[PDB]
């Protein structure tokens, strides 16, 4: 069976492959801004092994997972019932929402010793790793291939996926002269290069020369206004904005209550609290929006509202072992409504090598991988109908048993 | 006709396109090590205009240009007769030849020069070999600028360059001529963070995808090479870590250097070529007969030469007093001629100063605002490689040609030609 130590154990060769991997990263956009310069993103040298069945189980449930959170997001009454500054803020001026999600998974060791797929988190909005993912995927196919080893390292085109979904959003807005807005926190934001890499894909999947305009949120106070008649969002008094691609406040809701397609609109932030994820583990709550429901139940982890088997988590800081009893007695009952109890997962431990900026590589570490599955929707929130499902994507992150980008090798 | 100002003159839009161009560079290896981190390479925002005929004239003469310097390099007595240079001769004299097969890659540089009618002619500024810059950077700038131009609606006028591939294809052919399946290719650098390092790595990314059997490329600094490289006393083959035979030593920038040079590894190129690429020699090739001797390819070469006279008094601004391997202009040329001691006379020559083509472009630099609507003078570099046997003087392989451009103010910037 594939495992990373049995590829190579000469330290001098592993060191030389570290420098090679790192120099490939520096040559292919696997970088971030620091200080302002660029630095490569920490990476595992080789792809970590991962069960084929569970990866397929995670990939297959993504369609269902988007549909559940999309439909929950179309039912504001439901979301409110499941739980204050966000509610205060929240007819609809743009029914069409673009909705991209990353579901995270851990292969978890049940008793018997066999691994089962269990979902760690769902994320939407200012999502990391659209641009980095297809590149790490290529990095690791190259390392593996260069060492002689071998469908077991599945293709990821997640930069393309994002591009194809933005293009479809632009088309649904239906204005040939309209632009796509990339809204960042700063010029050197940690999302900036992933954002730019999305546009490099958008260019090569169109004739149309779609203008993408990169603006910070500070400069947006002067350069974005809303039309008082159309309620359309305008840039520099001249350009209609078809899509606002949020890449990380009064302005934010002025944008949200306008005809531009949001990615996704603010209502989705309410449907992706950890409270809500915990609420979906209660009986009936998935079935309500729907088989896709059973597939979803298989990956859930029962979480109970208000000791080494459990974790006390906050719902939006967490306690393990005897600290759970310590915090339970200590805690005032006002705070009880902000935490929940879940079963602690026994995570799969594998061996790999870790390559970091300005340090020697760490060889033969125990690490636990975490699988992220990407998927996007284009849907209408007044009808609840979906018009577009994007291709799926997938990435991985390993931490010691601070993290590292990785990619799965399907054992 | 194409010119850069008539693309766009909104400063806010030019600024936004600067950041875009720069972020594309950071995403595609147009970077170097600094400080240790990475920084993007300064670039022109748009490709600078360049005459179609002269570019074709430069591309077409490259085959001839490699053949002349290759054949001059096969004739040690000729090179000696044409003359640090004392230190290089001393060495070559210690060495028969253990590896006849040389790999020979050249970059010839050109300026479009304004003759008196007002029309531009191609004139060669320099030839370079050995630790050559811009193998890896060139195809990427080429792609950068095709993208900027295309994204702005403008349009064979921006010719494809695969110079990373070119280098790879020539190393692969060198490895094959050595003929040992278990032999490695050595990349010799000055340091781990050398300015050539990422261009070197990018060559290997191309070498991987033009073969099935993974050729091992081993990256070593020259300091580490003192412990890890020895020569076999029987084969005279160069060995790495007592285990790996080295088929090709790819020099990317001293006793060790000539221990490597006098061994069976293919050099890139061997040290003799450093003697044939002095500026003295380039100046010697401008004298009558000296090109014709190795050869029409000769006339093509004569067209791009600039007469240079060894060691005026009416239009001294037409001339420059250059060093042959620091230079004097205008009335200083007459001043320094009389002043100068005859020891120094053998290290300088007189050439015609070229009146260079000035174009407008925008310059994008790290951590500053872009400089819009500068006058700049572009400089065209044509790449080509050989694989040849120096005992017979026969060539077995000619690589594809490549091309790059660099613009300076009328500090420099990577550019690419738009063929007006
Ligand atoms: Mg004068």
């Amino acid at each position: 069976q594939y495992c990373v130590p049995n590829i190579e154990q000469d330290p001098q060769i592993l060191l030389e492959q570290s420098l090679d991997a790192k120099d490939w990263a520096l040559s292919n956009g696997l970088v971030k801004f620091v200080d302002m310069m660029t630095q490569f993103l920490p990476l595992s040298l080789y792809p970590s092994p991962f069960p084929r069945k569970l990866f397929q189980q995670a990939v297959d449930v993504q369609k269902a997972m988007l549909l559940l959170y999309f439909r929950a997001s179309c039912d504001y009454e439901f979301l409110k019932e499941a739980h204050k500054k966000l509610v205060k803020r929240l007819g609809i001026r743009q029914p069409v929402a673009m909705f991209c999600q990353r579901a995270d998974y851990m292969a978890s060791q049940e008793d018997d010793g066999q691994y089962v797929l269990k979902q760690v988190e769902v994320n939407t909005g200012a999502i990391g790793s659209f641009g980095t993912t297809p590149r790490f995927s290529r990095l690791h196919r190259r390392m593996v291939s260069n060492a002689g080893i071998d469908s077991v390292m599945p293709s990821d085109q997640t930069d393309t996926m994002a591009a194809e979904t933005l293009y479809q959003a632009w088309l649904e807005f239906g204005n040939a002269e309209a632009v796509i807005l990339f809204l960042h926190g700063s010029p050197n934001s940690h999302l900036m290069l992933e954002s730019r890499q999305i546009t490099h894909q958008l260019e090569s999947i169109s004739t149309e020369r779609i203008k993408c305009r990169f603006i910070t949120i500070t400069e947006g106070l002067n350069r974005l206004k809303r039309d008082p008649n159309n309620f359309s969002l305008i840039l520099d008094d001249k350009f209609v904005v078809a899509v606002v691609f949020d890449r990380l406040m009064d302005l934010n809701f002025v944008i949200d209550h306008s005809t531009a397609i949001k990615t996704p609109p603010y209502i989705f932030a309410l449907s992706h609290t950890k409270r809500m994820q915990q609420v979906f583990t209660k009986p009936g709550m998935v079935e309500k929006f729907f088989h896709m429901a059973e597939a979803i139940r298989k990956v859930q982890t029962k979480g109970w509202a208000i000791p080494h088997r459990y974790v006390l988590k906050n719902n939006g800081d967490m306690f393990f072992n005897e600290d759970i009893l310590k915090k339970l007695k200590t805690m005032a009952p006002a705070d009880r409504d902000f935490y929940y109890l879940t079963e602690k997962l026994r995570p799969m431990v594998i061996k790999n090598h870790f390559v970091r900026p300005n340090m020697a590589p760490t060889l033969n570490l125990d690490a636990t991988p975490e699988l992220g599955i990407f998927g996007c929707l284009l849907g209408n929130m007044e009808t609840g109908k979906v018009s577009y499902f994007s291709r799926t994507g997938h990435m991985m992150k390993s931490k010691l048993a601070f993290s590292v980008y990785d990619s799965p090798y399907l054992v």
